[PDB]
């Protein structure tokens, strides 16, 4: 079924989903001449300080590091939103190249990968309904350049080994997510929807605008990974990223 290859990658989804063609695709080109600053944007209020991580998982698109979200532990708050939405994972986009990865560009530039750290809102009880509704999930996105060493993200380039194919997983605890974040929370916000089918149009997007750096050791393990399962041929998970989608009658608020 879909994937990220020449015969059933992202030009075909719309076969299989629909809303693909739809009116609030991401991810999208942020041009920064056009956005709109907004001064009533409150700023982000990121709690991580009580995250909880359970385990690291190669689910044959990406790896997903999972979150216990049965209390507000791990929250995003403040913004363009309201009301608290919880952490339940995050996970990463990637290229082959250096100088490609990243779903969301800005002004046309493509960093080497993207973090995208994914919420949903409590309001709705689990996530599954909360996939239901217009403002049910935000994501927060960081774009990586290739520069120095991040260390908060050596912890999972270690682990990556034990679950370089499909399906396979590995007990991941104690994973502290503020090691992740940039120095600045300033961010350009608009609604957009999942990058991977579904592509359900029930997503706040945050992407920030200061990108952490990570050196190209780090980023090289990330394309050691496998697509396939265990003793099926190898196909390197490298590019798995959607090419952006027109922005279509939507505009990008700056909180800056
Ligand atoms: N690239 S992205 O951040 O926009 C995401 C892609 C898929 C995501 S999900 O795993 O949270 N939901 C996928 C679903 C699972 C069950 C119902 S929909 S988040
Ligand atoms: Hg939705
Ligand atoms: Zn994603």
């Amino acid at each position: 079924h879909w994937g990220y290859g020449k015969h059933n990658g992202p030009e075909h989804w719309h076969k299989d989903f629909p809303i693909a063609k739809g009116e609030r695709q991401s991810p999208v080109d942020i041009d920064t001449h056009t956005a709109k600053y907004d001064p009533s944007l409150k700023p982000l209020s990121v709690s991580y300080d009580q995250a909880t991580s359970l385990r690291i998982l190669n689910n044959g698109h990406a790896f997903n590091v999972e979150f216990d979200d049965s209390q507000d532990k791990a929250v995003l708050k403040g913004g363009p939103l309201d009301g608290t939405y919880r952490l339940i994972q995050f996970h990463f986009h990637w290229g082959s190249l250096d100088g490609q990865g990243s779903e969301h560009t800005v002004d046309k530039k493509k960093y080497a990968a993207e973090l995208h750290l994914v919420h949903w809102n409590t309001k709705y009880g689990d996530f599954g309904k909360a996939v239901q509704q217009p403002d049910g999930l935000a994501v927060l996105g960081i774009f990586l350049k290739v520069g120095s060493a991040k260390p908060g993200l050596q912890k999972v380039v270690d682990v990556l080994d034990s679950i370089k194919t499909k399906g396979k997983s590995a007990d991941f605890t104690n994973f502290d997510p503020r090691g992740l974040l940039p120095e600045s929370l300033d961010y350009w916000t608009y609604p957009g929807s999942l990058t991977t089918p579904p592509l359900l149009e029930c997503v706040t997007w945050i992407v920030l605008k200061e990108p952490i750096s990570v050196s190209s050791e780090q980023v090289l393990k990330f394309r050691k990974l496998n697509f396939n399962g265990e003793g099926e041929p190898e196909e390197l998970m490298v590019d798995n990223w959607r090419p952006a989608q027109p922005l279509k009658n939507r505009q990008i608020k700056a909180s800056f």
